[PDB]
C-alpha cells in the first residue's frame, strides 16, 4: 500500500530521456545487457555461497529465464541471482552509483554507439529502447521483496511487493512499446539469445508460450 517515489539523479534522467526517444535501430542490445546483469548477480550470490552455503537456502538453482507474454505485452527476465535490498535498488537504479554514466553521455555526444552502454555500467537502461515501463521485482537474502517501477519521465517508485514470493533474485518485467512486440516472438528471442548464451555461464531458458 505504501509507495515511495524518487527522482532519478539528473544524469540518469538525461540518459533515460535520450534512450526512450531514440530511433537507434539495434534495440536488441537490451536483452544482452539484462542477461549480463543477471549473470553478474548470479556470480555475486554464487561467490558469497563459497564461504557461506546457507546463502542458497533461498534457492540452489542459479539460472536465467526469459518469459514472453503476448497477452500482457510483457517480456520478463528472471534470475536467481543475489537480488537487491531496498537500499541497493534505490541506489543502483536511481543513481550514477558505480557507473561511468557521465563518461558515456560524453562519448554519445562524440559519435559513440549506444551498444557501448554496457561498457559504462548503465546497460540496464537500454531496456527503455523497447519498453515504455519497466518493473523490477527483487529479493535479497537480507531484506524483503520489493518492486521498483518507472516509465521514465524522471521518477521511479519503490514498494514492498505483495506479489508471488520469489525465493531470491531479480525479475525485470519489460512492458513493451507497441511497436516492439517482435521481442515476444520465440524466433527473435532465440536468435538474439543464441548469440549471447555462449558467453554466459548459467543456463538461459526461454519459456515458449502455450
Ligand atoms: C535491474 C538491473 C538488474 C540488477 C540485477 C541485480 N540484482 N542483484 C544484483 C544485481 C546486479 C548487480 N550488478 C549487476 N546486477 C539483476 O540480477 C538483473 C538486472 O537486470
Amino acid at each position: 500500500e505504501e509507495v515511495e517515489t524518487f527522482a532519478f539523479q539528473a544524469e540518469i534522467a538525461q540518459l533515460m530521456s535520450l534512450i526512450i526517444n531514440t530511433f537507434y535501430s539495434n534495440k536488441e542490445i537490451f536483452l544482452r545487457e539484462l542477461i549480463s546483469n543477471s549473470s553478474d548477480a548470479l556470480d555475486k550470490i554464487r561467490y558469497e555461497t563459497l564461504t557461506d552455503p546457507s546463502k542458497l537456502d533461498s534457492g540452489k538453482e542459479l539460472h536465467i529465464n526469459l518469459i514472453p507474454n503476448k497477452q500482457d505485452r510483457t517480456l520478463t527476465i528472471v534470475d536467481t541471482g543475489i537480488g537487491m535490498t531496498k537500499a541497493d535498488l534505490i541506489n543502483n537504479l536511481g543513481t550514477i552509483a558505480k557507473s561511468g554514466t557521465k563518461a558515456f553521455m560524453e562519448a554519445l555526444q562524440a559519435g559513440a554507439d549506444i551498444s557501448m552502454i554496457g561498457q559504462f555500467g548503465v546497460g540496464f537502461y537500454s531496456a527503455y529502447l523497447v519498453a515504455e515501463k519497466v518493473t523490477v521485482i527483487t529479493k535479497h537474502n537480507d531484506d524483503e521483496q520489493y518492486a521498483w517501477e518507472s516509465s521514465a519521465g524522471g521518477s521511479f517508485t519503490v514498494r514492498t511487493d505483495t506479489g508471488e514470493p520469489m525465493g531470491r533474485g531479480t525479475k525485470v518485467i519489460l512492458h513493451l512499446k507497441e511497436d516492439q512486440t517482435e521481442y515476444l516472438e520465440e524466433r527473435r528471442i532465440k536468435e538474439i539469445v543464441k548469440k549471447h548464451s555462449q558467453f554466459i555461464g548459467y543456463p538461459i531458458t526461454l519459456f515458449v508460450e502455450k
